[PDB]
């Protein structure tokens, strides 16, 4: 246990339950590319861009648990992560949740961001013997007493998280499945508050291109990384 469990679990079961809806017209379809579908919401508190943003995507050979790893795992992140200069392991508090504190890339002309927050994986059972069992990371803001002072940098608070399903062609008997017969159902999410003043168009200009963009290398990556090597369901 650790000091965060019921947080986590309010935080996940609120991604359960509202993420997780088909958007079927309060959402802007903003960008398709394929089986990638990047909505949005124009939303703006006290002055700032909060616009919430939800994408779908479904890529082939690749399960709900490979994704969430590669996407959790601290690792790898250099290997497909664009938007970080720095990050720091603050805390771990269990085998599949951490607090980590990273510092952005300027957004011009808004000062650079940092951001302090819980990055936690798991699985959730199916809701009903008929539905998908879900694998999700969801990284969201938290405060702690060793936050570094960076004086560069304005506070951002996010809530993300990446929830995927995965279906199968059913084993033929005695025989695995194959990669070709796998496909992930992703649902990502992004909440980010920037904390302070940043322009809007701005804000709006960068989401639109550098969402589809990560969504696209990140999953690219993935399949890359799993080709030929044995399926972790
Ligand atoms: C422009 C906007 C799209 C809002 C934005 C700006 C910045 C840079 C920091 C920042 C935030 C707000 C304003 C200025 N700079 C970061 C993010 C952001 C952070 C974390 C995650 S994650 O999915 O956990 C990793 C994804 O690669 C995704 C996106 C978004």
């Amino acid at each position: 246990t650790h000091r965060f469990v019921q947080k986590v679990e309010e935080m996940v079961q609120n991604h359960m339950t509202y993420s997780l809806q088909d958007v079927g017209a309060n959402w802007q379809l903003v960008v398709e590319e394929g089986e990638m579908k990047v909505y949005r919401r124009e939303v703006e508190e006290n002055g700032i861009v909060l616009d919430p943003l939800k994408a779908t995507h479904a890529v082939k050979g690749v399960t709900g648990h490979e994704v969430c790893n590669y996407f959790w795992n601290v690792d790898v992140r250099n290997d497909w992560e664009t938007t970080i200069e720095n990050f720091h392991v603050v805390e771990t508090l269990a085998d599949n949740a951490i607090i980590i504190y990273q510092t952005h890339k300027r957004v011009w002309p808004a000062s650079q961001r940092d951001v302090l927050y819980l990055s936690v994986i798991r699985k959730i059972p199916a809701l009903t013997e008929n539905d998908p069992e879900t694998w999700i990371v969801c990284n969201f803001s938290v405060d702690h007493d060793s936050a570094p002072l960076n004086n560069r940098c304005v506070r951002a608070k996010i809530n993300v998280a990446m929830i995927c399903q995965t279906l199968v062609s059913p084993p033929e008997g005695n025989q695995e499945i194959s990669r070709d017969n796998i496909l992930c159902k992703i649902t990502y999410v992004a909440n980010v508050n920037p904390g302070g003043w940043a322009p809007a168009s701005v804000l709006r200009a960068v989401a639109k291109r550098e969402y589809p963009k990560f969504l696209k290398r990140f999953t690219s990556y993935v399949q890359e990384k799993t080709a030929g090597k044995p399926i972790l369901f």
